[PDB]
């Protein structure tokens, strides 16, 4: 049983000074945390939104995550979209406009969070046309959530649906 926790990292807010382009309980931007014999490591970020906990499916796996004292356990999760949700139904509902920038809440393993702000790639696809986030962060990133000018959570670092 591998021991998987929650730590919160910060608030989730756009910032107006954040950074632009490239050279790159409560609520809140989490870190999901395995307990290690090496040592304790990230595997990935969480966004927690109306007591529900979002993550991708990979960095949980499907595996209980402990928060505090009380135990977490997944209502719904989604492998070929790669989401998990923990404690209820998806909370997520926020859509990018497709025009516009967009700020991710980048929470690397051993670093501090920044908000940083890109225009995200959109290319074709059958089901719709999809912005794309792509960024040298480390894998331990994955789960970061991306924020349109509202401050919404417009997707998860790792895929930014656009529905205009
Ligand atoms: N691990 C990275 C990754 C990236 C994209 C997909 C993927 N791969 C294919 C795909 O197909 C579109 C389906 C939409 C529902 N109907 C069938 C097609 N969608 C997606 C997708 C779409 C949206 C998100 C997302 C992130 C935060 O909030 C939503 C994550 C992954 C799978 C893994």
């Amino acid at each position: 049983m591998a021991d998987l926790e929650l730590e919160r990292a910060a608030d989730v807010r756009w910032e107006e000074q954040a950074e632009i382009s490239g050279s790159s309980l409560e609520d809140g931007a989490y870190r999901i945390k395995q307990k290690g014999i090496l040592g304790y490591s990230q595997i990935g970020a969480g966004v927690y939104k109306e007591g529900t906990f979002h993550t991708m499916w990979h960095v949980t796996r499907g595996a209980v995550l402990m928060h505090k004292g009380k135990r977490i356990e997944p209502s719904w999760a989604d492998v070929k979209k790669d989401l998990i949700s923990y404690g209820g139904g998806w909370k997520l509902e926020g859509e990018w406009k497709e025009g516009e920038e967009v700020q991710v809440l980048a929470l690397e393993p051993g670093k501090n969070p920044r908000a940083v702000q890109t225009k995200p790639g959109l290319f074709k696809t059958n089901t719709g046309t999809i912005g794309a986030v792509s960024l040298d962060f480390s894998p331990g990133t994955s789960g970061s959530p991306i924020v349109d000018k509202k401050g919404k959570v417009v997707g998860l670092y790792g895929i930014a649906n656009t529905e205009k």
